[PDB]
């Protein structure tokens, strides 16, 4: 299976998160390409993904703020490649704010309506995902179950 791991981490709690599905997926027998969203390109970017991970957090505490260096890729998603694709988002919130990671929320939803397929809903983060560990590895483990 080749998986891409696309991720925009201000305080790379996220990266931290992204990392942990790598090792997961790269464990399971996955190729898996890992890039942070500061460096990549929409043009075609999943073409020849079996599997594409988006990953980004949340921002704005009075609005929804997608992460620094994912506004770019989410401003062009049409761009992707992501009709008929197979994709999961993840992210890295706090509960007390109006907005729990709408960044994932946000994401899912375009991805929908560019005629992607969620094969799994969304990693919703809250707090340090150091001690949310456990809750990453059965994440990582039910997207490849479901694909
Ligand atoms: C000023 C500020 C605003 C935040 N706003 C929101 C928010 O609107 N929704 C939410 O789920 N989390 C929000 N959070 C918290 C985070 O997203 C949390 O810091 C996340 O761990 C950061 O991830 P990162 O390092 O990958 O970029 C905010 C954090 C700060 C400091």
């Amino acid at each position: 299976a080749k998986a891409l791991i696309v991720y925009g981490s201000t305080t790379g709690n996220t990266e931290y998160t992204a990392e942990t599905i790598a090792r997961e997926l790269a464990d399971a027998g996955y190729e898996v390409d890992s890039r942070d969203a500061a460096s990549v390109e929409a043009g075609g970017l999943f073409e020849g993904f079996d599997l594409v991970l988006l990953g980004c957090s949340t921002w704005g505490d009075d609005s929804i703020e997608l992460q620094d260096d994912f506004i770019p890729l989410f401003d062009s998603l049409e761009e992707t490649g992501a009709q008929g694709r197979k994709v999961a988002c993840f992210g890295c919130g706090d509960s007390s704010y109006e907005y729990f990671c709408g960044a994932v929320d946000a994401i899912e939803e375009k991805l929908k309506n560019l005629g992607a397929e969620i094969v799994q809903d969304g990693l919703r983060i809250d707090g340090d995902p150091r001690a949310a560990r456990d809750d990453i590895v059965g994440w990582a483990h039910d997207v490849r179950g479901a694909i």
